[PDB]
């Protein structure tokens, strides 16, 4: 039907949004801290602590199969990868640091994503 192709074109849009979006969020994380998933190989008790672990790398395969249908299925997990790590690592850490500096940073570039998305439909 042509309205499920509007639809798609939509998705489409929406997609290539998140994308810029994710570009950006991502170089405010320049230690690369966040760019892959938590090694199990190296880290084994992980997914003791942590339900549900999340990267740039997976939102960027779930991105890219077009997997995010709304800005706030895409907010859960960017919200994933800064409050997991908040929780396994302690305040005086490198990693804790960089999460906090990337929730700070990435607020700017959301809050005007979702002016974006609403604006644009």
């Amino acid at each position: 039907s042509m309205e499920q192709v509007a639809m798609e074109l939509r998705l489409t849009e929406l997609t290539r949004l998140l994308r810029s979006v994710l570009d950006q969020l991502q170089d405010k994380d320049p230690a690369r801290i966040f760019a892959q998933p938590v090694s199990l190989k190296e880290v084994p008790d992980y997914l003791d602590h942590i339900k549900h672990p999340m990267d740039f790398a997976t939102m960027r395969k779930r991105l890219e199969a077009q997997g995010y249908k709304n800005l706030h299925e895409f907010e859960e997990d960017f919200d994933l990868i800064i409050d997991n790590c908040m929780k396994y690592n302690a305040r005086d850490t490198v990693f804790y640091r960089a999460a906090v500096r990337l929730r700070d940073q990435g607020g700017v570039v959301l809050r005007q994503a979702r002016r974006e998305v609403d604006s644009i439909g």
